[PDB]
């Protein structure tokens, strides 16, 4: 396949995105990734040019809605798409390769050989969603072996997911070094996602609880653990029609000091996330 | 600032990252880095799989030794050789973390091999990924006596999108056919002679098989029929893939079989018609 340097190059066969990459390794650029769903919004730009800025980069976006991630009914029909849109935002960063493949290209034999999460796969996102987890870490892995970049960019924002990738990487000792990137917010605070667009303009008002919630709780902190997460449940039961799905408090690497707290609420049918660092007597 | 190789010697590396430090260094270099994973105890069966992988023009190969949860012998072997690499990580090394990420395995795991030890293919499809992660050889070598294990390997290489040439190495067989082993050395007389009837069965039933896939199944029934203290714990016929057996085309026969304590396996090529 031809590779046209300063342009977006789009490649649907893992053939071609492999050997396009491979070639631009073994001519000194370094190949960064970041793994999308598409609908591309501000949060995915911020991934793009943390790569950017990697010396002699090349970067590659994927764009795969991976059915393995999602379970019956019930959400994959209803995952936003938007590839006109995503390729030209694409092609306004300057990325040079979209690497967008076909459901029977990735999943020619349908589920066969799978990646088996650790146990923490099992809680807080994947409660209710036990196989989630295995779809998400499964596909990545397909990707940086077909890709194989030098790094790999997540969104924080998806905390359980950078985590349980970071468990992939050691685990499978894969030669590549995962980059978490913070979270993108509006201008009052609410946590970028495509999801938000399913916001009517209450919700969308009520959003900004959950930031409000975990940025109380940053500060709060100060004042030990009970202090942070009884501040944020304050905000979030002084907010209409918020509905919390759990709101937990951390360590890092998700098992005082140095901890991470973590909300899920739904919004009508919709279902936000957030997450932010917090210093327990700091 | 990458750790000590000296060419056309054997060396040992136990750090994971050691041997991805020298392997990368080398492939660079223009050598085509071969995996061969071994969990140690070698023998002749273990050598014809280094053999194979010395043919390849710019070959180093890599050798690793690990069991999965004859030290200074085996390494002899492997200097006597002519491999220039070992890879012998420590339990710890492997598993810093326990068993945490896994690799599972598609349905043909449950089979087979596979009934008796229901989560054996995990452990071995979690730790080749590994190996070849590490490693990240042009080639990787595993003999055909495990046949089922090639298999899922290579579903495993597939699936994952995996950048190796898996290579299947024929069976290395004692004079009398019986496939190298080294549990065959737990084999009293009489069991050592009736364990020739596995491979006994295996090629009469490929003889066979001009009469059809019967006439196969039935000629290596017969065979193990005429072996006393030779418990057969399946006889299966397969497509190559170990998909069920189509009407004509390329097989494959296996067969497993317990006499006393030792658990043998076999298994052979098949053409039906
Ligand atoms: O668009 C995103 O937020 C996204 C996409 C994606 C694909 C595989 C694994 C994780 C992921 O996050
Ligand atoms: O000694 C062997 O035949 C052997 C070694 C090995 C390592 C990983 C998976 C399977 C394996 O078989």
């Amino acid at each position: 396949p031809a590779f046209h340097p300063g342009e977006l190059n789009v490649y649907s066969a893992p053939g071609d995105v492999a050997d396009v990459s491979r070639a631009l390794r073994l001519t000194g650029r370094r190949v960064m990734l970041v793994p999308t769903m598409g609908a591309l919004h501000e949060g995915h730009l911020a991934l793009v040019r943390a790569a950017k800025r990697v010396p002699g980069s090349v970067v590659v976006v994927s764009i795969f809605v991976n059915p393995m991630q999602f379970g019956a009914g019930g959400d994959l029909d209803a995952y936003p798409r938007t590839p006109d849109d995503d390729l030209a935002q694409l092609r306004a960063e300057g990325v040079e390769i979209a690497f967008t493949p076909t459901t029977a290209a990735m999943y020619p034999d349908g589920l066969r050989t799978t990646v088996q999460p650790g146990p923490l796969a099992a809680e807080l996102e994947g409660g209710p969603r036990p196989t989630h987890f295995a779809g998400v870490l499964t596909v990545v892995l397909k990707l940086l072996q077909i890709v194989r970049p030098d790094r790999v960019f997540f969104g924080e924002k998806d905390y359980q997911q950078l985590v349980l990738i970071r468990q992939l990487v050691a685990d499978f000792n894969l030669d590549v070094a995962v980059v978490g990137v913070p979270t993108v917010r509006e201008a009052d605070g609410l946590a970028m996602s495509s999801r938000n667009r399913y916001l009517d303009p209450a919700q969308r008002a009520a959003a900004v609880a959950l930031s409000a919630a975990l940025t109380a709780a940053a500060h709060a902190a100060t004042a030990g653990a009970q202090a942070a997460l009884d501040a944020a449940r304050a905000v979030l039961d002084a907010a209409p029609g918020v509905a919390v799905d759990y709101l937990e408090l951390r360590d890092i690497g998700l098992g005082n000091g140095s901890g991470r707290l973590l909300v899920a609420a739904r919004l009508g049918t919709t279902r936000l996330l957030d997450n932010i660092a917090i210093e327990i007597g700091t």
